[PDB]
DNA sequence: AGACGGCTGGCACGACTTTTGCCAGATCAGCCCTGG
């Protein structure tokens, strides 16, 4: 509900409408897929999407389904009531769980592995989730959110990744365009990370910005997203010196060998 | 008198019992120091 302090910087004219959209959904307890390419700083949205909903009091654990183990998937995702130790007043909590009364973060979904995908399938569509030992059936209120970069149909159409949970998880994606798409913000991030980077190195003060420097970093293709520009601008200004002169130099790739 | 049947015990082979040998840590509550 409150708008948590996050930076967005957003000016392209389509940022604006993708967050908008996003916070149309921030009360609806639905499924949300994120759609980007590499950084686009998908986290960010997600944020966004638990911290502006009813449930933003609860918690927001974020779990990286490339990180789970495959042995102890199941206790992972669920836990065990039983304490590792004999006589134990405790039991570890699974992942599951940890999140009802929030919203669940999942990232990397197409990495994810089969053993992931079937335990998570049958887990969301009924819940009712239960620890290893014991028959008691505890039912938990959970909302899932996602984000990721490759092409799921494609994965679909391999057969690596199953198609039955992307159905069950696809009521709604929201799409986010890459930074050469928004080409308007350049300026303000390359200030914003910039004058950051003067307290990081300690440097006193900014120098600015020449019109070959604008034309250069304006004038790419850019593959890479947001951080790469966050890179680059990093490379150049620490470069560049102790800003006795304007900044004029931007090294695009910091691989060719001169 | 010799062979046949019978009785008993040692040894062996699964199947199941029972005997010992493991060697802390984290977590919580009250008191003391210190900031408001
Ligand atoms: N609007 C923005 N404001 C501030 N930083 C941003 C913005 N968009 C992207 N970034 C930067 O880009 C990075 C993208 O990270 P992330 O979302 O994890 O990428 P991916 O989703 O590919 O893993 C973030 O670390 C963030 O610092």
């Amino acid at each position: 509900m409150a708008e948590y302090k996050d930076n967005l910087l957003g000016e392209a004219n389509s940022f604006l409408e993708v967050l908008e959209q996003v916070s149309h959904l921030a009360p609806l307890d639905k499924p949300v897929l994120i759609i980007g390419e590499r950084g686009t700083g998908k986290e960010l949205i997600a944020s966004r999407l638990h911290y502006l909903s009813s449930r933003w009091q609860g918690p927001f654990i974020s779990l990286n389904c490339a990180a789970l183990n495959e042995n102890l998937l199941d206790s992972e995702l669920f836990g065990h009531e039983a304490g590792a130790f004999t006589g134990a007043q405790k039991r570890h909590p699974g992942r599951f769980e940890r999140a009802d009364g929030g919203t669940l973060f999942l990232d990397e979904l197409a990495t994810a592995p089969m053993m992931v995908q079937e335990k998570l399938l049958r887990v969301i569509e009924y819940g009712e989730l239960e620890r290893v030992g014991g028959s008691q059936p505890l039912q938990v209120n959970v909302r899932l959110v996602c984000a990721t970069n490759a092409d799921l149909p494609a994965m679909v159409n391999e057969g690596t990744f199953r198609a039955d949970l992307l159905d069950r998880l696809a009521f709604d994606v929201v799409q986010l365009p890459p930074l050469r798409e928004r080409e308007s913000d350049i300026m303000l991030m390359a200030e914003y990370f910039a004058i950051q980077m003067c307290r990081e190195i300690k440097l006193p003060l900014f120098p600015g910005f020449t019109e070959r420097a604008r034309e250069t970093l304006l004038n790419y293709r850019w593959p890479g997203n947001i951080r790469e520009l966050k890179n680059v601008v990093e490379r150049s200004v620490y470069r560049h010196g102790t800003s006795d002169y304007p900044l004029d130099d931007i090294i695009i790739d910091p691989f060719k060998r001169r």
